[PDB]
């Protein structure tokens, strides 16, 4: 059986919660999110309410992508889902979703409010995101959005990885602000790239005002393209564009990072590699010597394969809405462990 309900209003938004969660606390509102407590577990745990899942065929393929990423995601530096619950009886009247997972102390800029935060934190942070990249990455998912409020840190420092949830462009690839349509897993090692660098200095990076300052700033740092590059951008205007402007070299990273870690700045010339066919990996970095006291090859594991081929169907709201129905109802629990 379903346990039991409870409703209440919180801000402008009603919430009907299992009894198992108490003291639903607004914390931000794609949907809003309550902190609550959860009653069966004994932790905080964040709970979010879907904003209209099945509005249109783009959210209700949204609410159903969502939801299989977050049941997929099982790796102590990625979020996951705790649970999964609807008020809804029957499919005829499922109308909300709601998500649960754990509840982090802040995100990366609030967790990172100590503008100079320590070059031990920053490894300690930065393998992280990797470690949960790696994870990401190995089943064929590309993030797209990493940034400091995407990523959540609790008093631990210990680093979750959040899927959705400061300007997006000033963490983005070049590659994507290029609108580039074959871009790979990389575009997430580019802004851990900027993330980092961010950490390390106090200051974003690339804070560009729009797309085109955005390349500029990228292009002021790592150089424009070489002709290694320019010979595989398939674009007439793209490679007219960049061809076109002032040709910088790419700065020395020791200079521009002064006083910084040598490693750090190293791995930082490994990321922000402007070609992206040359840019390190996530599986490649962990192994890199900055993170040596905290790399162990035999645990960074793995991501079982996920399909995705929905990706690529195009059906009705209805059928979107009846296959995220199916997924709360087989969602299994994690183990209390
Ligand atoms: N193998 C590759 C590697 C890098 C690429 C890149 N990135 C460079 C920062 C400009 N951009 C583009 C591209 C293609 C069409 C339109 C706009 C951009 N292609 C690339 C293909
Ligand atoms: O620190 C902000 C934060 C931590 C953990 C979760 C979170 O938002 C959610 C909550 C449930 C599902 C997806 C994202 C926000």
């Amino acid at each position: 059986e379903r346990p039991t309900f409870y409703r209440q209003e919180l801000n402008k938004t009603i919430w009907e919660v299992p009894e198992r969660y108490q003291n639903l606390s607004p914390v931000g509102s794609y949907g809003s999110v309550c902190a609550a407590f959860d009653t069966k577990t004994g932790l905080r745990v964040a709970v979010k309410k879907l904003s209209r899942p099945f509005q249109s065929i783009i959210h209700a393929k949204r609410t159903y992508r969502e939801l299989r990423l977050l049941k997929h995601m099982k790796h102590e530096n990625v979020i996951g889902l705790l649970d999964v619950f609807t008020p809804a009886r029957s499919l005829e009247e499922f109308n909300d979703v709601y998500l649960v997972t754990h509840l982090m102390g802040a995100d990366l800029n609030n967790i990172v409010k100590c503008q100079k935060l320590t070059d031990d934190h920053v490894q300690f942070l930065i393998y992280q995101i990797l470690r949960g990249l790696k994870y990401i990455h190995s089943a064929d998912i590309i993030h797209r959005d990493l940034k400091p409020s995407n990523l959540a840190v609790n008093e631990d420092c210990e680093l979750k990885i959040l899927d959705f949830g400061v300007a997006t462009r000033w963490y983005r690839a070049p590659e994507i602000m290029l609108n580039w349509m074959h871009y790979n897993q990389t575009v997430d090692i580019w802004s851990v790239g900027c993330i980092m660098a961010e950490l390390l200095t106090g200051r974003t990076l690339f804070p560009g005002t729009d797309h085109i300052d955005q390349l500029k700033l990228i292009l002021r740092l790592v150089g424009t393209p070489g002709a290694e590059l320019l010979k595989k951008i398939s674009s007439e205007s793209a490679r007219n564009y960049i061809q076109s402007l002032t040709q910088m070299p790419k700065m020395n990273f020791a200079n521009v990072f002064i006083g910084a870690n040598p490693l750090a700045v190293d791995l930082l010339e490994k990321m922000l590699v402007l070609d992206s066919d040359k840019r390190i990996t996530a599986a490649q970095a962990l192994a890199h010597a900055y993170f040596a006291q905290y790399h162990d090859p035999d645990d960074e594991p793995v991501a079982d394969p996920y399909d995705q081929s929905f990706e690529s169907r195009d059906l009705l709201i209805d059928e979107w809405k009846s296959l995220t129905y199916d997924e709360v109802i087989s969602f299994v629990p994690p183990p209390l462990d």
